[PDB]
């Protein structure tokens, strides 16, 4: 006797089927887990796809998880990040090639293409091209730290309210989206947990996780210390309160802020010349401004400086030391750095 | 008063200059911790090119252990993989854009340019292109296999030798090199550790590490097992006695002979329902052509079955389910599948 063979069950979207898609050869990029391509989807959708890495340890449970979080976004923060159109799970008979226009084996995300120009790539062409991309009618450092910062801690806070901790925030996962008005969409949930029991948490764990090691702090690399207790259903709320997971995005948001504000810290290096010595004089803006400025002469930090020093002060909240001491990204969109410009005389 | 500052320090290779190398755009490929590009050395050598990815924890870490184990197998075990030329390392002004074709801010590893194909792409293409590749005579399956294979295991051999485990080892990996007579090379030392103290352990450490989980055993994802000792000077010869880590080598070269020798096998989904049915009959060999074969009415393992199976019995000491029974690449490279025939050659014989 032998055992029976029986169906494959497969993944599928209402109103997707792979019929519709066309895969356009070419990776736009890869991450930790999968790699991402753009598509054609019912003829003229302009549309990103993203499967697992074949050579890479858990890849489709990590992309299963995105996919799951992509879900929580897509129900409970629309807007805050790239318009979520669901997934798509082949077989390996069914699956094409790559270079052929088709989808191949395994399971597929699918997002609609936000815009071709990433938050990264647009500061370091200028601030004029980002300016242009984000509709941002103060073409200055001022101007676009304002418009962008204001849009990302919106969205962050949104995230934050519904339990999603995004942990991936740079300006490389930025986009200007030019069909809804420039306003800046976040992508690649790859990284973030779903922290609220809804009805479980998902990739919420104690200890190191993945990081970016330009945009977080290097001695807090987790959502959860090490020590934590394992986050329960139970204990979900006390240890949202107790270790502010959400306020690695804050810190995150303060290095956006950083190079939005100051041409000469776009570059890896150059960020990473601040941060080091923002650290040395002990996560201190004003020991910065009084100790360490003098070295930078060949930056200029009027957009911080500006109003009181309104954004080195949004920046210090940010970016405090101590996690208790550091301002949600609620808080922070009520900064004065943020404020209307008073008797405008129209 | 104010600090005084000073000069920076940069990683060089004598009689390799940044001003000599142009990078081509359009990444080679990228793996977990950084992105590989072609590029053209002192205007006429073909090289290849490798850099940290600037979003991944520690890849700068991850890039120095590379390079480290490099420069050992470069000292110890010439040939066995792509010939390292060294590294660049440049700062933020004399740093470049890839776009411009000039080497970017940080350090950049060095490599010849072993050849466009990898076995993956040739096998994938057919067994006649992989021949010929590999400047095979016999170009047929078990031709292929029994030269490729002689020359992965005899590399590997001489990496366990001088304490390396490679931990990458798959088709995708080696390079047939055009320039050494189509020789099989290793690339890619991402993945490698350095397992004994010369002077000290590289990337080795207890826990699942980076594996492809193509090649590597399902439950067998690291290279030391987790809570055992920490490796350091005095426990590493004991623990490579005792955990047999260069038997995740082994494990992965039965991967590329399978894929080597049955055509059926060379597609991920192939070897993965081979192995999936593999482990189902308790990773026992004949148990698996007994129990399933008959499955496999689509692929063809003349190869394997030759001169008494004996391609079927070296796949099965490489690939037993104990890391304790499991054959040291030095081991099998004896195996019975390399023996030459009864007068082999004797039409042309002198
Ligand atoms: N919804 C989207 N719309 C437009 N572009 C997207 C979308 N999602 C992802 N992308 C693009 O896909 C690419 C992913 O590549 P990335 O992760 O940066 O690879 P690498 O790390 O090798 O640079 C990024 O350039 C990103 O801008
Ligand atoms: N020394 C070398 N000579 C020629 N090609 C090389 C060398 N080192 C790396 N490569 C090529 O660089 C590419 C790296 O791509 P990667 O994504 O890391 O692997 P994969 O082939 O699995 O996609 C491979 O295609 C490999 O053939
Ligand atoms: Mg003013
Ligand atoms: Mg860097």
């Amino acid at each position: 006797l032998k055992a029976r063979g029986g169906p494959k069950t497969l993944r599928r979207t209402p109103g997707v089927e792979p019929k519709d898609i066309r895969v356009l050869p070419g990776p736009l990029g890869s991450g930790n887990f999968g790699t991402v391509f753009r598509g054609v989807f019912k003829g003229d959708q302009d549309v990103v796809l993203k499967n697992a890495k074949a050579d890479v340890m858990a890849a489709e449970e990590l992309l299963e998880c995105e996919m799951d979080v992509n879900y929580h976004v897509h129900a409970n923060a629309k807007g805050t990040c790239a318009r979520f159109m669901g997934c798509i799970e082949l077989g390996a008979k069914d699956g094409g090639e790559i270079y052929n226009g088709t989808l191949t084996e395994g399971l597929w995300l699918m997002w609609a293409n936000e815009g071709e120009n990433t938050v990264e790539a647009l500061m370091r062409r200028g601030t004029a091209p980002l300016a242009t991309a984000m509709a941002c009618a103060d073409a200055t450092e001022l101007g676009v730290t304002k418009k962008a910062m204001r849009e990302l801690l919106g969205s962050l806070a949104r995230l934050h309210e519904c339990g999603v901790v995004h942990r991936d925030v740079k300006p490389a996962n930025l986009i200007a989206a030019e069909k809804d008005g420039g306003v800046l969409k976040l992508i690649d949930l790859g990284a973030a947990a779903l922290c609220l029991p809804l009805p479980e948490t998902l990739n919420y764990y104690p200890g190191d996780g993945p990081a970016d090691p330009r945009y977080a702090k290097a001695d807090e690399l987790y959502l959860l210390p090490p020590g934590s207790p394992r986050p329960t259903k139970d204990n979900a709320a006390k240890l949202w309160e107790a270790h502010k997971p959400d306020r690695f995005d804050s810190w995150s948001a303060g290095c956006v802020m950083l190079q939005l504000a100051v041409v000469g810290l776009r570059t890896d290096a150059g960020l990473e010349r601040f941060l080091a010595d923002y650290k040395a004089v002990g996560y201190d803006v004003n020991a910065f401004r009084g100790e360490k400025s003098g070295e930078y002469g060949t930056m200029d930090f009027a957009a911080l400086d500006a109003n009181g020093g309104a954004g080195w002060d949004l920046c210090q909240r940010l970016m405090e030391a101590e996690r208790d001491a550091r301002a949600s990204c609620e808080a922070a969109l009520s900064h004065a750095f943020f404020d209307a410009a008073a008797l405008e005389h129209h």
